[PDB]
């Protein structure tokens, strides 16, 4: 199994966990990712968010529509370009972030149950280093 | 940044790399994942592949349509259920797998450039352990 395959197995568990724990909010992994990204960059253009994730436009469009329907984000026309849209997290969206982060913590604790704390720390440090390389790549 | 966020940054580099290196084949990360999964399980039902990835039906449908249009997979009606479809990789699809695996190897080598071999081995071992937990979860 290629490294990416292992990472994908891990991420699939995250997807299932998010869907189960936050399903009452009609949230999915894809929506949470978009919500957190907009949260850290208020006013980001939809096309900029699409470029950031490097996924197909159709997928991002449907994901954002669901977040908007649920009232977690707002979308407005870019005053400088009628072909662009500005995204921002609503008050409702900002208020569910703690819940999201708590679910992330719970998922991590479950995933690392058979890891000593030193191993978990080393894994995290290595991931940070690989993420740094990934950004450069 | 939550662990999943770090893993996602890493996976985003993989997505961009796959798109660039295999773009001449109109392949994307999502299509490669589906192709490899069907490759290892000939005859898998489309709904079973959808369940395996735990992603929305619409996304999987579009991903599989692209693979079919490119002639890498074939889809046929399940003789036991008119609501199900059987997937299989075509000869053309099986022949591009080596190219895909070579690209995976190149991506990994680039990602691990600043890692000693012992660190890369330890990272892989930890990922396998986490993937095993992910399956149990």
């Amino acid at each position: 199994i290629p490294l990416k395959g292992l990472l994908s197995i891990i991420l699939r568990s995250h997807r299932v966990f998010i869907g189960r724990e936050l399903g009452h909010l009609n949230l999915t992994d894809a929506q949470v990712a978009c919500l957190l990204r907009i949260h850290r960059e208020p006013g980001i253009k939809q096309d900029e968010l699409a470029t950031f994730f490097h996924v197909d436009k159709g997928t991002i469009a449907r994901t954002l529509r669901r977040l908007e329907e649920s009232g977690f984000i707002e979308r407005e026309q870019d005053p400088e370009n009628r072909r662009r849209y500005i995204l921002e997290v609503t008050r409702r969206g900002e208020e569910i972030i703690p819940l999201i982060l708590k679910v992330e913590e719970r998922w991590e604790d479950l995933l690392f149950r058979d890891f000593t704390e030193d191993e978990r720390k080393l894994f995290r440090k290595m991931c940070r280093r690989l993420a740094e390389e990934a950004v450069r790549m």
